[PDB]
RNA sequence: UUUUAUAUAUAUAUAAUAAGGAAAAGUAUUUAUAAGAA
């Protein structure tokens, strides 16, 4: 029913149903293949609303069991892309408080954290792209 | 472009994927001075 309501008109397809299901779902995104859905998810996926993109951030954390270094590099660029897509709520006079700033700065250490454990489990990589500085 | 996939020997060949869209009115003194003709 969520697919018929929203997503067969194209001009506007609105995916926070469908964000909503899946986290009300039990099964959430446990055994499905990272990488399709990886890219699946970034292709079609935008334009999302914010609590839509911390349920996501969560599940997707939850699917690949917390592991910051797993986390691949379409899973930043899909996420930094709703989180900019966003409009500011309002501009704040100080303008430094505003949720998407903080929560994209700890995307950013999530990815310091990734490459740190990394390189201590020394004793693919992901990358940071051009998109997600944009 | 960027990133990733499959395949092959860190690298190579093919395939997919592209984040740059902002609206608004009103806010003089100029300078020195070179002419040719039969």
């Amino acid at each position: 029913d969520i697919l018929a309501k929203n997503l067969f008109d194209r001009s506007h397809s609105n995916w926070a149903p469908v964000i909503d299901r899946l986290y009300v779902s039990e099964k959430r995104f446990m055994d499905i293949d990272s990488r399709e859905f990886s890219v699946w998810l970034n292709g079609t996926v935008k334009y999302l609303p914010f609590h839509s993109i911390l349920h996501l951030d969560e599940m997707l954390l939850e699917q690949i069991n917390g592991d910051v270094v797993k986390f691949n590099t379409h899973m930043y660029e899909c996420i930094f892309n709703n989180l900019g897509n966003l409009k500011p709520t309002n501009f704040n006079q100080d303008g430094t408080n505003d949720k998407v700033i903080l929560k994209m700065k700890e995307l950013l250490e999530r990815y310091d954290k990734a490459l740190k454990i990394t390189e201590e489990r020394i004793n693919k990589v992901p990358k940071m792209t051009q998109a997600i500085l944009n």
